[PDB]
């Protein structure tokens, strides 16, 4: 009897413009998702640079993307992580603050909590709201892996936690967690593999291609969804090129090249430690680019 | 191309007093045929061919084409070196000795390029006219097929028709069906057997089957059937079994599992293989009660 | 350059009611002063770092710096971010606090390309005027700092003299020191101190050390006195307990351990961090036995 | 125990007209033992050993050991197998030819377990009396001998005296050496040469000295007298070739090093080896030109 957020998702890049947030460039990104069948929007997250933002920027993005879905069924879930139990309780009760949905929550990263850890860090998290909570595991970033266990007691125990999103390449995994657990929702952190995860039971996307392809990537979620496997293995197989090139170099770097190579942003502009792709992965996102046709504003 | 696909078991290879328990074997794989299986393979990984020799190789090929006789059933025999000599060999004599195709591991040990894996599977599929099946499995074997290798092989050699793949690793699945779906891409981990044939993959060579021939198959028949929901729940329910016959390096625990259920008469290996664990055995014990496991 | 180098010790920091407990500090700093530890690190990854305020991150830094006045030990300030921005304020704040140099760990989490590491590393080593030690542990942050780009950054960039390696691998130590033998390269991974320094490493920045200081000391400067016999031999009897303190993630094992002898009178940590498991309680406890530990 | 230790090759095997180039094999062989190399390993993984027959392999044992009759050059035969039938008869096919020792790897492929790697070991060691050396390479095999089978291994069977470790991993060396400092660790691995042999290893069981004999040969020897400086500056000045010897799988590297410096007639392998990319060509030829290379 969970609330849940579930469907197409799009972890939103978040444009640099002299150095400032691109607020309008932000509000004008949103609705095209928008426009293009997505069912919620993700700001804040790894794709958006959450690291190098500073609070004000994080709630910024958040309260615009709450204005601009406002009125529409496009859902919020904001991003509000941090390796800091305080300050990840903090964070989502200050994302709540700011009228999201619900919110993403990656799991402790660097410092590498143990399991019991990392069952304490959630579980203090989900009592401080009364919003949705999903977990976000992504190994190969943070260094801890959430096991299956885990985050099936985190289900079981807490009323807010209704899933996670599954960026670990390791689709036993995902076997693993609708077997013993079939009524979580799973969602996929990965483009590439989008189309398997769905068809095994998975419930949603948080994509990083939809930033570029987002009536793409929402009619493959809806396809699965609606148990069109061959469609939506079709659309899966197309983007499979451009899923891949957009992990060239480190997400978000080629997605953004590709925003800034498509004319949907202004400049390419990163904080660093990020920065600008080699030439040879500039060039090669932008060939594999030129073979997807890509939506306006 | 001609292509062997569908519910296929890894046959393990019953061993008694040091001995291939011949008739055994045969009872077994009648077995499997009475459970709707569609192919055997005899003398894989899960057959203990390392510690056989080739005479004993030809025995279970042909007890295998003999009690596949008067079925539908085909017998898709390991045939695979890490010599290129000795698999092109292996290849025409599991021909000679009646198999439908050939099932050809990738080299083990010696870590060819992927230039040496194209002459490697190119030389073999030459030497005979029944299809071959590449077997990636990195874990085993020290070295990986890439996805450009398997799709140049086969699309340049008229034998090759896929690859059972035992990688963990679904990206790799939607590369390759992706940019060559006419391949049969065959499931070599059963955990995972759902999500590959759910991405167009068209068999499976399974390990769980020899102990649950009917739940493989009848997984394998509904994805086939695109009745994907009937395939995951079987998927789903068979996670637990799947995985503790890893609980140890394959074949340890099936030939275990199989000789709990009284399916073999003695829990014999060949070394460097033995028996499991005592905790390992308790642990395979008790994830086999919630199964129903056939019997002859 | 100026360097920081020889036995360093990755402070702990202990907690007392959710609060630093600041004479506890002060007290443990004193201890590995007088064990023969030429540099303490406060605020690294064993001081828990990520769960600190950067109000604590400043007391912790003044405490060592104040305790460590009128000895030849020095304060390396653990001063990282995944935000470069963040970084350069740090070492900016460390520096205007009285450290001695900078521990800057790579980037979590966000994975920066080696272009993108080396922007950060320079932006740091050019915002102040004490030496920058790199610091390579790619289990906790996900990147990689190559050899290339620590030449690189060792030869472009003036305050940066060395790293600290936590990476397993003594092929990239022999690659760091063979084609820039003027680098500092530290251990930081206590089991394999001495095959670090045997090879031209100049220090360590140890866990162990919280509890056995006089035992890392000695290692190290054995070993710097090329005294190799005498270094080995320390480093073959701590292997036990440099293992043991890593059953769980550091810094949980050693502030474990510093609770078990008489060196911190509360078990706490702050979330994610929590205490261990029981067994690994008497794991850690079992261990222990077999060495002298040091008191006040 | 009786040992086999110092500075040993891994002989390649030159193949001319798809046959074993006998004369070479011996010309190669009075190279190294000129060069003050101290023992030979025939048809090792370097030796292709898994594409020669069995009466390439006697030749090859049989051409070893008379050429290096009247010398102090011993004669380490590889003879594993990942059946134990057959490497037991493999080692007790290499002693009757002359061999003064076996190298036997791990068995690949069929990844036995701890205690299936303990008998497999413990029936070759019974099954003759002359030094047994394991071999721990599991990039290749797909299996791990750990620290306590290695050390149960050692001390349980008479006849095994070491390990030559090709696994990158100076912790387990560590390990190794701290509980059983009696055993003889062997680096396979020559970028970390100095490395395992300052932390107490006995030998090398070097690729890079089938074309720089000498330069191993000096290193080896320089470290057993604890000239620890002269052993380093060595290792340091080979490691751009010690790589470069990998940028594909070995053998096919040293190979063609030992065919551009004029040292075999043919750049010939057997499928499933072949012939580098002209990349990596280019690359080895590149690399190589710093290197003095000794002739015959
Ligand atoms: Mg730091
Ligand atoms: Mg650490």
């Amino acid at each position: 009897d969970k609330n849940i957020i579930i469907g197409a998702m799009t972890a939103l890049i978040t444009p640099f413009k002299n150095g400032k947030v691109d607020e309008q460039s932000y509000a004008r990104l949103i609705k095209r998702q928008i426009e293009n069948g997505i069912d919620a929007v993700v700001p804040v997250g790894t794709t958006g640079e959450s690291a190098t933002l500073t609070h004000e920027e994080h709630r910024t993005c958040i309260e615009i993307a709450v204005e601009t879905c406002k009125g529409t069924k496009v859902k919020v879930l904001a991003g509000a992580g941090s390796n800091a139990t305080h300050e990840a309780v903090g964070l989502a009760k200050f994302a709540k603050e700011h009228g999201a949905d619900g919110i993403l929550s990656v799991a402790p990263y660097y410092n590498k909590p143990t399991q019991q850890g990392l069952y304490e860090h959630y579980k203090a998290i989900a009592q401080s709201v009364d919003i949705p909570v999903l977990l976000y595991n992504v190994p190969g970033r943070t260094g801890c892996e959430i096991s299956t266990d885990t985050i099936i007691k985190l289900f079981r125990d807490c009323e807010n936690i209704y899933g996670v999103k599954e960026a670990s390449g390791n689709i036993d995994k995902c076997v693993d967690l609708l077997a013993h657990e079939p009524r979580m929702m799973l969602i996929s952190g990965e483009d590439a593999i989008n189309y398997p995860i769905l068809s095994n039971g998975g419930k949603g996307v948080i994509s990083v291609t939809s930033n570029l392809l987002p009536d793409m990537i929402s009619a493959l979620t809806h396809f699965a969804l609606d148990e069109n496997y061959k469609e939506a293995k079709k659309i899966n197989d197309e983007l499979y090129n451009i899923n891949k090139i957009l992990f060239c170099e480190s997400n978000p770097i080629p997605i953004k090249t590709a925003m800034y190579l498509a004319g949907l942003i202004e400049s390419l502009e990163f904080r660093l430690p990020l920065c600008s792709p080699s030439k040879e992965n500039f060039a090669k996102i932008e060939e594999v680019m030129k073979k997807y046709k890509i939506k306006g504003f």
